């Protein structure tokens, strides 16, 4: 279809649909989102009619342009080096939207929602910082790089699966929206990765933010964290007086690639 910015909260999103397989998609998509419910860190659906479906506005867009804005040393380095920051944004922040997706997710996981395609791209940032699960759709090529190796081989979608690329989702986050294994082909994806190859620990990161991370991305699904576990560790990281991702700028500074 296509979004365009409207009034009926008051401000919105509408997805505009002339009433076969947009018509099944399209009632599938409102079929789910009227399943799901409300929560702070979900989507707001606001409704749907027929002369069209709305949900509430997100002013600062998805997650992953977000991340990359803040690049400040990139986006204007006359403020990211008179103040020795890579970031506009603070470790605090960004593990403020890894807890609000992990408790989003815990939420809808509860309810057997399975999202299949979690990647910083999904999540909107919304009123007042407040990140929001979201699915925009996938050519219709498969987002490898964010899925489990059972997704990639037998097309086993599963909460565990989920949590496989929430943990690639948190390594975007904390490399301020970097490309997952870039200058890696997704051809050397379906290789490596069966042999335990993962996502190495970004230089800017506290290790314990890496070990989530890693326990996302067992092999073994049965093995890895639930939704609320990763929550938790994430609430204990947030109260502690530590930083966990740091975002200060040093001699030898360079960001995660992108492109
Ligand atoms: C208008 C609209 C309608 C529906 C959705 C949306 O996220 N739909 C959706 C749809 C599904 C099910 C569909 C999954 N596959 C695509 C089949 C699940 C979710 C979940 F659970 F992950 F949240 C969400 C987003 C949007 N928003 C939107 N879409 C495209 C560009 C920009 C926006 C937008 C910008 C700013 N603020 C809000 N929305």
């Amino acid at each position: 279809g296509q979004v365009l910015k409207a009034r009926i909260r008051m401000d919105a999103a509408i997805k505009r649909m002339k009433e076969k397989d947009d018509h099944r998609d399209f009632a599938g998509e409102l079929e789910v989102l009227c399943k799901l419910g409300h929560h702070p860190n979900i989507i707001n659906l606001l409704g749907a009619c027929e002369h069209y479906l709305a949900i509430e506005y997100a002013p600062h867009g998805n997650l992953l342009d977000f991340l990359r804005k803040s690049r400040v040393l990139e986006t204007d380095p006359a403020f990211a080096i008179a103040n020795s920051t890579a970031s506009t944004l603070s470790s605090q922040q960004l593990l403020h939207f890894a807890a609000d997706v992990a408790r989003g997710m815990d939420y809808l996981s509860q309810k057997q929602f399975i999202h299949r395609d979690l990647a910083a791209r999904n999540i909107l940032v919304g009123e007042n910082y407040v990140a929001k699960i979201a699915d925009f759709g996938l050519m219709g090529r498969l987002p490898v790089r964010w899925m489990a190796i059972e997704s990639l081989n037998y097309s086993v979608y599963t909460t565990n699966s989920d949590v496989w690329s929430y943990g690639v989702l948190l390594w975007e986050i904390v490399s301020l929206g970097g490309t997952p294994y870039c200058g890696m082909t997704c051809a050397e994806l379906y290789e490596k990765l069966p042999q335990g190859y993962r996502l190495e620990k970004p230089l800017n990161c506290d290790d314990e933010v890496y070990d989530l991370m890693r326990q996302c991305w067992r092999e073994k699904p049965y093995e890895r964290p639930s939704f609320a576990q990763i929550l938790v560790s994430l609430n204990r990281m947030l109260e502690e007086r530590k930083t966990y991702v740091n975002t200060t700028l040093y001699e030898k500074f360079t960001y995660a690639g992108i492109d």
